[PDB]
C-alpha cells in the first residue's frame, strides 16, 4: 500500500546560509526572522533511498494554499538568488516531495507549517540557553539535547562552515511518521559525516 517509510521533516537555521561562500538573497518580503524556517518534508524509505517526483505532471496551485502564503513566506522563505517571494522554492517541493507524500497540496503545506512550529527548535533551545552568538560557543551535545528535550525524539544535526572556517548550525532532521500524524525515532539518519564537538550557532 502506502509508496514510502517516513518523512524527514528538514529547517535550516538562515543565518547560516547566509555566512558561507555561496550567494544568500533574502525574500522579497525582507530579511527573513531569526529562527528555524523549513527547508523541506521529504518521503524516505529505511534503507536510504527515496521516491521523488512523483507526478511530474502535478504544478503546484497557489490558490489552494492562498491563506497560507504569508505565513509561508515567513517560515518557508527561499534565500537563493535572485530574491523571490518563495513560490518557485514550494513549487520545486511540491514536485519533487509533495506529489510523492500521499498527501493534497493543502495538507502537505500545512503539515510542514504545523512541524515545524511543533518542533519549536529556537525556544527549546533558548530553554536550554543556547541562543544566536558568533564562534564555536556550543557543543554539539548540549544542542542536540535541548531539541530532543522538546521534541522527544532526537535529531540529526548537519553543519557547515561559515566564510571565518567556524563549523556552524546548518540544518536539523527530525522524523514524522508516514501518515505526517507525529514525530517518531527516525529509523536511520544521512551519513554526511558533519558537526564537531563545538559549533557556532551564529546571529545574521
Ligand atoms: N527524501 C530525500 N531527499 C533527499 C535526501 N538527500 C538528498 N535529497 C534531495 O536531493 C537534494 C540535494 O541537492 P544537492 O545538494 O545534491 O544539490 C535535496 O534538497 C533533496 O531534495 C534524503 O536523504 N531524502
Ligand atoms: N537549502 C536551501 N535551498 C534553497 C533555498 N531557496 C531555494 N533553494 C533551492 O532548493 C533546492 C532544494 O530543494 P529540494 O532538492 O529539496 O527539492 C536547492 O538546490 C536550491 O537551489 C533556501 O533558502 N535554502
Amino acid at each position: 500500500a502506502q509508496d514510502f517509510d517516513f518523512f524527514y521533516f528538514v529547517q535550516q537555521w538562515p543565518a547560516s546560509y547566509c555566512d558561507t561562500r555561496r550567494s544568500c538573497c533574502y525574500p522579497t518580503t525582507g530579511k527573513p526572522d531569526e529562527d528555524f524556517s523549513i527547508h523541506g518534508l521529504w518521503p524516505n524509505y529505511e534503507n536510504g533511498k527515496w521516491p521523488q517526483n512523483c507526478d511530474r505532471e502535478s504544478s503546484l496551485d497557489e490558490s489552494e494554499i492562498s491563506d497560507l502564503i504569508s505565513t509561508m513566506e515567513k517560515n518557508w522563505p527561499s534565500l537563493a538568488c535572485p530574491s523571490s517571494d518563495g513560490v518557485r522554492f514550494w513549487s520545486h517541493e511540491w514536485l519533487k516531495h509533495g506529489t510523492c507524500s500521499a498527501l493534497g497540496e493543502r495538507a502537505y503545506f500545512q503539515a510542514a507549517l504545523d512541524f515545524r512550529k511543533k518542533s519549536n527548535l529556537l525556544e527549546n533551545l533558548k530553554n536550554a540557553e543556547i541562543t544566536p552568538r558568533n564562534g564555536e560557543h556550543y557543543t554539539l551535545e548540549s544542542i542536540k539535547k535541548a531539541i530532543e528535550e522538546g521534541v522527544g525524539h532526537s535529531p540529526y544535526i548537519e553543519c557547515n562552515v561559515d566564510t571565518q572556517g567556524n563549523h556552524q548550525i546548518y540544518q536539523v532532521y527530525l522524523c514524522v511518521d508516514k501518515t505526517a500524524t507525529d514525530f517518531i525515532d527516525c529509523p536511520i539518519f544521512p551519513h554526511g559525516r558533519g558537526c564537531g564537538s563545538k559549533i557556532e550557532f551564529p546571529p545574521f
